[PDB]
């Protein structure tokens, strides 16, 4: 028998509002969920480089500065794990839901207006929130030195909850599993996503393995 607390939080208006906008709009292109997600890697991976350079002890919780993505057909999932800087609970509470930046309202109103097209979002300071074009779920597992690795979930209606993690030790680093929606699963093929990531990572210095998972 186990035990977990779980905490639950509301998002902040307008990050509801753009969540639904994101899940209840047709778009024809969602690849910029993959350029997002490893966007967000590489720049958790330059932070705690960064912070390397000014203090070398912080890199003994894994040594590793490396992005691993992994399609698995058979969960319906597609998994993004970086061995960068990683987030406490507080950072995850601020960061991903109850603070909204003047981004929010001005990316819907272009979305709206014609200005600017879902491919934009990373500019308007809310690219995480593109997940949600392919994914039902998403789950945010992260390890920062200065806290316990905790889990971030959420199915958007307004709501996620965050609990200390009980799975697999990341040692530092985020892993985000997106669990996908079903006509979108096309992203877990081997040959889609692989050809994806290098056509997503030209300009990305950190070394990338791509891990399919095959069931049996
Ligand atoms: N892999 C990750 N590692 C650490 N922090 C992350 C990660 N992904 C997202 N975040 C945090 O979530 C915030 C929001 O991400 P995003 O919505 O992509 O905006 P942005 O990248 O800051 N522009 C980031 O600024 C980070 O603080
Ligand atoms: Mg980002």
């Amino acid at each position: 028998m186990a035990e977990s607390q779980v905490e639950r939080f509301t998002f902040q208006a307008e990050i509801n509002q753009l969540m639904s906008l994101i899940i209840n709009t047709f778009y024809s292109n969602k690849e910029v969920f993959l350029r997002e997600l490893i966007s967000n890697a590489s720049d958790a991976l330059d932070k705690i480089r960064y912070q390397s350079l000014t203090d070398a002890s912080v890199l003994e919780s894994k040594t590793e500065l490396e992005i691993k993505i992994i399609p698995d057909k058979t969960a319906k999932t597609l998994t993004l794990i970086d061995s960068g800087i990683g987030m406490t609970k507080t950072d995850m509470v601020k960061n991903l839901g109850t603070i909204a930046r003047s981004g929010t309202k001005n990316f819907m109103e272009q979305l709206q207006s014609g200005a600017a097209d879902i491919s934009m979002i990373g500019q308007f300071g809310v690219g995480f929130y593109s997940a949600y074009l392919v994914a039902d779920t998403v789950i945010v597992h992260s390890k920062n030195n200065d806290d316990e690795q905790y889990v971030w979930e959420s199915s958007a209606g307004g709501e996620f909850t965050i609990a200390l993690d009980h799975t697999e030790p990341l040692g530092r680093g985020t892993k985000i599993v997106l669990h996908m929606k079903e006509d979108q699963l096309d992203y877990l093929d081997e040959t889609k996503i692989k050809n994806l990531v290098k056509k997503h990572s030209e300009f990305i210095q950190y070394p990338i393995s791509l891990l399919t998972i095959k069931e049996k």
